């Protein structure tokens, strides 16, 4: 079997990406965020405090004939930005772009926190990093990939984020018209239960690319591109006037500015970020002042190829005995 799916940046900055997920039967529809750095799928639903509930679609499992409590278990989760959520759990039949999963542990949220609460066009998760980091207990439940592989007719599923437009999240199969030139495998750790992986290093602009390693996560449900310091500042002293600001929670720089594009290596071979994807607007309404799309990853613990790195690719998530990742211009 396969599966595809469009998936819509959620606002004019890229902030997100939501996916349509079919659940329970008859299918409620909901825009769910697929999340490669985390392993809960949590919805909106009836049982969400309702003061936590502003414009999302709910899940009501009550309506769902293939809904089944799965009795005493709960969930609980935050993410790196702080924001959190938590619940029961159901199990309930899953589609996504045409792919079925049956007995998808589905969680339904009690309680959201505010960030979640104020965007009201994504209605929950859908996570697709490995499924020891899912928070279900007693008894921890596997993702969506994870319960689809044996039936994929290859075990991987691709993310092909657009620029400023929708793009293709593909379960099963390798879209070979998607992307340029050839795909680039490069080794996973799952040891922290995330799809790690270590870049071969760097380049700003037109300079030459500077080798070195650099480990880090490849994550669909993180906005920006959080690398090292020492790289961070060498990318943000090629921009004219750009600082980082304590006060704004990051590097900054002249709206005006004409960025460099930044290159990060997979392998031998080299991803290019045009500049203009590393152009997040105005710091806040009508400022002349732009926060920069690549930030620095000191005090996350983590290096995050987020949303900015990722949407310049086709990415090869390579769910295999042995898992890797797959990186290709396009
Ligand atoms: N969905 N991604 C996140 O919540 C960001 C993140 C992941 C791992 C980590 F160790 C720190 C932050």
């Amino acid at each position: 079997s396969t599966g595809s799916a469009t998936t819509t940046p959620i606002d004019s900055l890229d902030d997100a990406y939501i996916t349509p997920v079919q659940i329970g039967t008859p299918a409620q529809t909901l825009n769910l965020d697929f999340d490669t750095g985390s392993s809960d799928l949590w919805v909106f639903s009836s049982e969400t405090t309702a003061s936590e509930v502003d414009g999302q679609t709910i899940y009501t499992p009550s309506k769902s004939t293939t809904a089944k409590l799965l009795s005493g278990a709960t969930w609980s989760i935050s993410y790196g930005d702080g924001s959190s959520s938590s619940g029961d759990v159901y199990t309930d039949t899953v589609s996504v772009g045409g792919l079925t999963v049956t007995g998808q542990a589905v969680e339904s949220a009690k309680k959201v926190s505010s960030s979640f609460t104020e965007d009201s066009t994504i209605d929950g998760l859908l996570g697709l990093a490995f499924s020891t980091l899912n928070t279900v207990s007693p008894t921890q439940q596997k993702t969506f990939f994870d319960n689809a592989k044996a039936s994929l007719d290859s075990p991987v599923f691709t993310a092909d984020l657009g620029y400023h437009a929708p793009g293709t999240y593909n379960f099963g199969f390798i879209d070979t018209t998607a992307y340029t030139g050839s795909i680039t495998y490069t080794a996973v750790s799952t040891k922290q239960g995330f799809w790690e992986w270590t870049s071969t290093g760097y380049a700003v602009g037109s300079g030459t690319f500077k080798s070195t390693s650099i480990d880090g996560i490849a994550d669909t449900g993180t906005t920006l591109l959080y690398l090292p310091a020492t790289v961070v500042s060498a990318y943000w002293a090629q921009v004219s006037g750009a600082k980082s600001s304590s006060s704004v929670g990051g590097y900054v720089f002249p709206c005006s500015a004409t960025l460099p594009s930044f290159t990060f290596g997979v392998g031998s071979a080299r991803i290019v970020i045009p500049g203009d994807y590393i152009d997040f607007g105005p710091i806040s309404t009508g400022s002349s002042s732009c926060f920069g799309g690549i930030q620095s990853s000191a005090g996350i613990g983590i290096n995050i190829f987020g949303d900015v790195a990722l949407k310049a690719a086709f990415v090869v998530f390579n769910g295999a005995t042995t898992p890797t990742l797959g990186f290709a211009s396009k």
